[PDB]
């Protein structure tokens, strides 16, 4: 008896020109001709009955979610009145479980190719959840001082493979993040969580009452009642709202390869640089990532660059600047 | 009276992806809505009759030249059976003039916007030719240690702006070029020439017998006789064949703006770098030259780059590597 809560992700802005302007990243078909969301759903269905899966998402994306995920019952798509970030989404989705029921909370727009190792780790977390309670995170070994992740300080070994969390720090500044990675005492928050419904609801009561007092009585399926509640409700992530403040966080180490697919460089990391061919010509150019559309692309005198050609536009991006495609979209659709 | 010889060698590898094998550089409408050659022709027609204009070019470009230059008689286009650079084209075109007729020799693929100052300079050269004899060049004031140009050392002043050439040095290396520009005593060779027909021909006898012996008696309007004769003729520019060796080179200073339009960078130099707009989005990118086709182009974290989008393909080039675009064509040509 478990529920799985799939959270709509944010914008596909950093994947321009593949991405149409406001389209959520979770709909991108970056691999195997299926959306990030679809692969996520299929990973969940490996062990779960679709009736036990909830997608909490903005109302605009409901119809396309139905289409991506025909196996999901319609009643299991909770349409949000507006974008309030993950804490209110978590709350309303979690409220649909029984008090004593675990809820696996998953972003829609990550990539985890080994679905068996994924479930291996989730089963270890479920067993640990039974023994220790608390809010469970899944930690990845950090390879860089990334400033858009949360950092989980590994605390006392509850048992082999499962630790308390000395502290949770969401999106530290660069110099803080450097020191974390350099200490060896931290893992990256993979952005997925596990908790028993009741226990998370009470942590929100304590941690962020503004959400709890307004949603506690709300029927998530009744849009009108949700819309009124959500206006009184603050926009904030679960990480800041709850994780950074809770006294009972636990971490398990991820048994699996993972990515949040932050930008075009994330994609290159997975597929590799592009080789020369009849469509990709490289003269004095190393470490290029090129996606051709309908014609040859030649790159001369430049290394460490991303070139993406689609009917919507062409991006030519110095690798280390891949985050700034956000700014391209700001200028293009203002 | 006077002959004009337009040399149409049909380079264009460096203007990929705009140029093609069938549309070399001289046919590109880079400026205005006319080709480089057409502007050149119109420049010449400001003072001369089409009857007195000769185009020397590879057979493959002949019918397109006729379309480009409809005022030119069909016999004023001399079809070359194969490319052998400027020295033999010079010889065969100059053979069509009478012995003491001046021949004005012009590249088809350069750009000189001020046609009146052009002719001011040419008339000054004709006056000097009539007084002093010899082979005339048109010298441009250098602004950089360009290694692809010939350099003309300024000798004794015969007349205001008319000098004997003390030495002509074709395509010196970077160090030497630097010293020539630093000295203040050298002009760039513009690739244009003026001579009396017989004097030039005789000058090739001494300087490059290989060209004179095999072409002296050949009628350039006999394609079959010309094909034979061309087989034994070296491929060599007039600058290496004759200008570096002759003891009777004169130079006139150019009263006018000129460019050889060597590569895409040369076009930017004329038109300027590209402004941000609805179709050119620039994020942390300075000094970019972008030509769009049908969609927006974004350049992120990159400066001093050239990006050309055409139906035939996309070029992305670091500016200082503009010359190596030719290798793209070589690579697509197997
Ligand atoms: O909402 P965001 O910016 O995508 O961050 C969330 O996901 C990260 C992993 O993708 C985590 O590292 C963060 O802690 C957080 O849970
Ligand atoms: O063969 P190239 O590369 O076109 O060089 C010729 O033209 C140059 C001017 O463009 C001159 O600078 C050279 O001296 C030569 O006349
Ligand atoms: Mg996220
Ligand atoms: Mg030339």
């Amino acid at each position: 008896v478990m529920k799985a809560l799939i959270l709509a992700g944010g914008s596909g802005e950093r994947f321009w020109p593949l991405s149409t302007p406001e389209t959520p990243k979770q709909f991108l078909k970056l691999f195997g001709n299926k959306s990030l969301m679809r692969w996520t759903f299929e990973r969940v269905l490996e062990e779960m009955d679709p009736k036990d899966v909830i997608v909490v998402t903005h109302k605009d994306y409901v119809e396309r979610t139905k289409k991506e995920l025909p196996e999901l019952p319609d009643e299991n798509i909770i349409a949000e009145p507006m974008k309030k970030n993950t804490a209110p989404a978590c709350f309303i989705g979690t409220k649909l479980a029984d008090d004593d029921e675990p809820v696996l909370v998953l972003p829609a727009d990550h990539r985890i190719p080994d679905t068996k190792k994924f479930w291996k780790t989730v089963k270890k977390a479920l067993d640990a959840l039974e023994k220790y309670d608390g809010l469970f995170t899944f930690g990845i070994v950090p390879t860089r001082p990334e400033t858009g992740y949360g950092y989980i300080e590994i605390g006392e070994e509850l048992e082999e493979g499962v630790h308390k969390v000395a502290q949770f720090r969401e999106k530290p500044d660069l110099e803080t993040a450097k020191k974390f990675v350099e200490s060896g005492r931290f893992l990256w928050n993979s952005g997925m969580f596990l908790w028993k419904a009741r226990e998370f609801i009470e942590e929100v009561k304590v941690c962020e009452p503004s959400i709890y007092e307004n949603l506690k009585d709300v029927d998530p399926r009744n849009f009108e009642e949700l819309k009124k509640a959500y206006e009184k409700v603050p926009s904030i992530s679960v990480d800041y709202a709850v994780m950074e403040k809770s006294k009972k966080v636990r971490v398990v180490k991820a048994d699996f390869e993972w990515s949040d697919l932050g930008n075009w460089s994330s994609v290159r990391e997975i597929e590799g640089y592009t080789e020369e061919s009849d469509e990709v010509i490289l003269v004095d150019s190393d470490r290029v990532f090129v996606k051709t559309h309908n014609k040859p692309i030649a790159v001369v005198g430049l290394s460490d660059v991303i070139v993406i050609d689609t009917p919507n536009g062409i991006l030519i991006c110095k690798e280390e600047y891949a985050q700034k495609v956000r700014e391209v979209v700001k200028k293009l659709f203002r």
